[PDB]
């Protein structure tokens, strides 16, 4: 079964140009709009999602992530958390229901990395937009832009990784899948964590600033889908960093590109399916190129 | 995190010629071979697999499936459901470490529906044929017949559906994924049960005859994957029951076809990822 | 070069109603309406092609073809066509230019199968929607309704193939692919003929009633497309013949489906590259 | 009816070691060999093509191209041409049958660019190893290496590219599909040339040095085949120009990669269906990057 931290629940980044925003999140990557609260932040899910926010965007002075979050199973596991996380050494913050936008309390910590990590157990159901008697495979939405199918996950740059680590696998019930060494004198430069069997559901790699974000994720359905993300990406004049490829890391086919006030993002598909059983994979610092880029 | 039960860990199943069996899901489903025991059963694991078995075959008089065994999270865990299963009123049996090649002890019972389930913790990890260090996306193996990367699941016929629900969701942690409603006389008639975010680890459709096996599913890469197992298919002269096509229910593209003995099994791929927190989805008996 | 009949040029189909048949083919097959005309039949195209229309319907009594037509390299090549049909033996017949909207005049003639055949060189170029100058390769076209590439060819069953096969390759420069075999009197009971490098342009199949049409067929993207064009039809209530599958008589995947009014029309991706110089592929009746 | 020149026949490339070569293209790009002459030539063609031979390679102190050839309808077309290209002002010369393994006499020329051009109408069917008979889809073959289909085109690279298209088009029978606009002032800085419905069977790009070689290129069945061939250019230790990405040009799906010699090649799919009667598409040299990537 699934319990404790079950998936990414939601990334808040903050954008230059609200408006803009707006319609790239909405009109080009494909996210249903959802609400837009008194704060002036609009949330945002892939259609595919069933829970009413997974992305929500926020006009600020800079870009960049001002927090990620984790649903869990239900209430008691967060009270539980909060208090493993309090017992390991860490302070917490519980954030009031309400404070978001059809969003329940949440616990809110702040890691090594620098990096506020949240965790909550309430969020209103709105549904895929599909019956929930004799539904569709899809409709529209599937259509309307790039369309991700979920939240996939995201990788944050800061420092400590190890110690991010520990947090993750000793005290929120994660695990390692992939790896990558550094140089001679092994420690983990680049770690891949996993609160289920996806290859992993949240990264960190080893950066001297605090507080990084490298990108969020986004699921698609096939290797089909990527190609046309990219299409789709070209025709907006979208920045792509790395074309339609593979990375070693996790077999996951992908593209990066840029939204509008430069956060990157990033539309993927595919990988193995480890479980909590399985053994890290590990790949040396040497040939990280082909672990980041597979063909090339 | 996952936990409890994990994943479907291995099927055995009852072929009329061990020889043929043994030809067709080494050559055809291009499952990888990794043992055979005294009694004459052959193991076989699908090559992205990382576990010693997956699938086990042994000749017998009559084909079907002889049990269905899911892997937990460690000992303590297994020992946990053990004793939840019988203080739950099930009748409990401990099949010992190394009746099945490279397999610790497992916890079997029986359902209402008249199947054989099984639990356990440890299997030998033999790996995927690819190294622990700078690993490859695939090698060889991948091109080798079909090739699914894993057993995906199972749909058993049984005529107690209802109270084998309950013991699945109350007992060993699945829930609800998607259900076929019975004539407006609703009640299920056929349940999708996941012990993860899979769209379904194990299926049970109402049906009179107890321990009737419909077919054990296998995982493939994308649609062209499923239709290369469509073209392989034919140049064997392999049966198949529905070509291939997209299920309603999960949504999955599949192909049922059937093995030399008779056997049904399933190539298929796709599905969406439902959570445990997520409410069930229903299709009228009429819209089957 | 490609030179003499260059492709299939359009076809003209009977609907039982003509309304029902218009929201049918521009939104589940995704055509483009391209015009409609004083007789009241209305002109289609596929997003991707150049030409004004490519599919027309037409009101009627009975379903079926009135007509299949071909779009040749130039006037000059119309006038020689012409003069070699009538050389040949066959009667032809000129119709005006106009009498279909944008199409320039039509040498139209019957096969011994009772089918009606047309060339042509002159049809008004439209565009596919698509500037010409640094031209994206798709916009929201390909994704209305099934939205397919191309007139791909048509499936005609006619008596008297052997003379059709003559008329064809003999006259209007195209040539053999594959055949099937009859049991065994030896002579074929289908053709699949090509007049360019594709499998097939235009097929047939032995059959006591003239005039019969199994079906027209447009061409898709990839496999994928198949299967997406599988889901849309489902959503539509459309009545499929035979779901996502492989051909092998042409090595393309493909699904048939049937119109509101009951002409059967295939959606499909694939084959292989034929040229002027290989020799035909063959199947044994009983395979077939 | 396909009539005049029907398609790309054969490349002859130059590879700094014979050796290399044969296990490369056999295993890695997946050719299949068919010959090897008293020459120290060996042949190559696509598992599904029916000729004898698309690809031969010859040891030699230096990479490139030797010559590319055309199939023709038959003989009396391959006369026709000779007479026409003479007519033209081009000297021809007359290769008798059996220098080529398996082939007919052929006509060669040198165009303005300075590549050696060969026309021919006889050569040896061998078939794809499939039965005659209910042949199946395919065999074990398309899965040996990146196993292409054909030989689709190739890229040259020379200057003069105005009285290429010239002869081309008014006496090879082929037309221009797509082009790339040079600077104000009007000329083509590219050209895609067609002498049947396929998007290209022949390409030429303005450049200083003459006789130069961008690539030969192999087609593929569809986009995740294309993945498929990255992944095994990666496994290989393949030295990839241009990773898994469409065109813009053509809409063509590809892959730029260097053989051991360090001769271009490309594992090409997707593109339109032009035909004679249509007119053709262009590229302000501006948007270049968009016509080489249109995702990136
Ligand atoms: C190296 C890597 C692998 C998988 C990812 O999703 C990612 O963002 C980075
Ligand atoms: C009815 C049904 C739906 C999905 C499956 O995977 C299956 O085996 C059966
Ligand atoms: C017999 C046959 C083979 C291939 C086709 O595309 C078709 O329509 C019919
Ligand atoms: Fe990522
Ligand atoms: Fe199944
Ligand atoms: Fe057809
Ligand atoms: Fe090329």
């Amino acid at each position: 079964a699934m319990t404790g931290v079950l998936r990414p629940g939601h990334a808040q980044v903050r954008v230059l140009n609200l408006e803009e925003g707006i319609h790239f999140y909405r009109n080009v990557l494909g996210l249903v709009e959802t609400g837009r609260d008194d704060q002036g932040r609009v949330y945002f899910k892939c259609w595919d999602e069933r829970d009413h926010s997974c992305y929500i965007i926020r006009e600020a002075d800079t870009a960049g992530i001002d927090f990620f979050g984790f649903k869990v199973l239900d209430k008691a596991t967060l009270e539980k958390l909060d208090a493993d996380l309090q017992a390991y050494g860490l302070t917490t913050t519980r954030i009031p229901a309400g404070e978001m936008l059809e969003t329940g309390e949440r616990v809110r910590f702040e890691l090594p990395s620098g990096h506020l990590i949240e965790l909550y157990a309430e969020k209103t159901c709105v549904g895929n937009g599909i019956s929930e008697v004799n539904p569709a495979p899809w409709n529209a939405q599937r259509e309307h832009g790039i369309a991700p199918i979920q939240l996939d996950h995201c990788l944050l740059y800061g420092p400590n990784i190890a110690e991010v680590q520990k947090i993750f696998t000793e005290v929120l019930g994660f695990y390692l899948v992939e790896r990558v060494l550094s140089p001679d004198g092994d420690s983990d430069m680049g770690i891949w964590l996993s609160c289920s069997h996806k290859v992993h559901d949240i990264a960190f790699v080893e950066y001297p600033e605090k507080g990084k974000l490298h990108h969020c994720s986004f699921l698609l359905e096939s290797w089909e889908q990527v190609l046309r993300a990219g299409d789709i990406m070209s025709m907006n004049e979208v920045n792509v960093d790395i074309g339609p490829t593979r990375h070693g890391v996790t077999r996951g086919c992908t593209i990066y590109a840029w939204d509008p006030s430069g956060n990157r993002f990033e539309t993927f598909m595919g990988g193995y399916h480890p479980y909590p059983d399985y053994e890290p994979l590990s790949w040396t610092y040497d040939n990280f190129a082909q672990g980041l880029d597979y063909p090339q």
